[PDB]
């Protein structure tokens, strides 16, 4: 599914991203916009050959399993395959994880490029919340 950018950030902020750690919820659209295109099937091998999926591109090497790459951990308890869902139930709560591990939203690469120190309020400008 590829989420129009209001929708996402309804369904962000009914699954609890919103000031999720402190990151207010345009800080999860804009990272979801410039990792994904909003789109929830979206996938990316990585050099190490983990592969990043979904919204939120979150990668193999840590957080889901995908069968195919060793020596990694599935700290989410989840299927990779579950992160493609147009549900982004599973999404959302294994990004509560990747969020709280320390490093907070700089896990996302394209988070901490295009959104940090941005003005992320512009990403739910318009949207009934
Ligand atoms: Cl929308
Ligand atoms: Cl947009
Ligand atoms: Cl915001
Ligand atoms: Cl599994
Ligand atoms: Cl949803
Ligand atoms: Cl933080
Ligand atoms: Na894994």
């Amino acid at each position: 599914k590829v989420f129009g950018r209001c929708e996402l950030a309804a369904a962000m902020k009914r699954h609890g991203l919103d000031n999720y750690r402190g990151y207010s919820l345009g800080n999860w659209v804009c990272a979801a916009k410039f990792e994904s295109n909003f789109n929830t099937q979206a996938t990316n091998r990585n050099t190490d050959g983990s592969t990043d999926y979904g919204i939120l591109q979150i990668n193999s090497r840590w957080w889901c399993n995908d069968g195919r790459t060793p020596g990694s951990r599935n700290l989410c308890n989840i299927p990779c395959s579950a992160l493609l869902s147009s549900d982004i139930t599973a999404s959302v709560n294994c990004a509560k994880k990747i969020v709280s591990d320390g490093n907070g939203m700089n896990a996302w690469v394209a988070w901490r490029n295009r959104c940090k120190g941005t003005d992320v309020q512009a990403w739910i400008r318009g949207c009934r919340l």
